[PDB]
């Protein structure tokens, strides 16, 4: 194949042609069967410690919109949960659908949400850089958050209005002072399991922490996401929607629940 994406010919069903781990045994996302999750009271409490999160840029890369963070210090970290130590926040990005019915990567008891946020952290204690950690075992901790449609979300206009600046693939804009505290739900309950990156290279490097409680945005904010393009300034315009990987087989992994 010549590239990867979400189209008919370059989409998730074909990724295995370039990325054979696509058919491996620790692949994400999965369908979370709520009643087959194993309670785990032994888990430490999940601490998204984001007080000094210092944002740097927002970028459309042809697959998602993505915001990066400085990660020179252990300032912005996730700790506790199933994590044997702290992980430095690198970036967040979203996945979403054509319609309300689809868009999220993980499903709960067969049910999709219209979007899913992924906060990507790395193990800077063990590994020297993020690209290294990104393909190593226990290199990453990804926290996912579903999004339903409902009433408005104020903190999430600063993000959503910036989407106009970065609408073509390849465009990057300064994005200072966005703290992602404002994208987290009240509850810190979660499911966790070992899995992979959901886009190439699909490395089996991820401890997934999926939050139980979603955040709400308005159909209106949701629509601004759909006004992004997969494609660059000098090509035919194809809007970014259905940029998600379906659930993958569990092949015997344990999904722990913290509640
Ligand atoms: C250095 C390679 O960086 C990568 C590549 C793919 C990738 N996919 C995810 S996701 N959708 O959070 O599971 S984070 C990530 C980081
Ligand atoms: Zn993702």
């Amino acid at each position: 194949m010549h590239g990867w994406g979400y189209g008919q010919d370059d989409g998730p069903s074909h990724w295995h042609k370039l990325y054979p781990i696509a058919q491996g045994d620790r692949q994400s996302p999965i369908n979370i069967i709520s009643s087959q999750a194993v309670y785990s009271p032994s888990l430490q409490p999940l601490e998204l410690s984001y007080e000094a999160c210092m944002s740097l840029s927002i970028t459309n890369n042809g697959h998602s919109v993505q915001v990066d963070f400085n990660d020179s210090d252990d300032r912005t970290v996730v700790t506790g949960g199933p994590l044997e130590g702290p992980y430095r926040l690198k970036q967040f990005h979203f996945h979403w659908g054509k319609k309300h019915d689809v868009g999220s990567e993980h499903t709960v008891d067969g049910k999709s949400f219209p979007s899913e946020l992924h906060l990507v952290h790395w193990n800077a204690k063990k590994y020297s850089t993020f690209g290294e950690a990104a393909s190593a075992p226990d290199g990453l901790a990804v926290v996912g958050v579903f999004l339903e449609t409902g009433d408005e979300h104020p903190s999430m206009n600063r993000l959503t209005d910036a989407l106009y600046m970065v609408r073509f693939k390849g465009t990057k804009a300064q994005f200072s002072c966005f703290n992602p505290k404002c994208l987290l739900p009240a509850s810190r309950h979660y499911w966790t399991y070992p899995g992979s990156l959901t886009t190439p290279p699909l490395s089996e490097s991820v401890t997934w922490i999926v939050l139980r409680e979603p955040i709400c945005i308005s159909e209106r904010q949701m629509g601004k996401f759909r006004s992004l393009l997969f494609t660059s300034e000098d090509d035919e315009r194809i809007h970014m929607v259905n940029n998600f990987r379906p659930p993958q087989p569990l092949k015997g992994r344990v999904v722990k629940a913290s509640f």
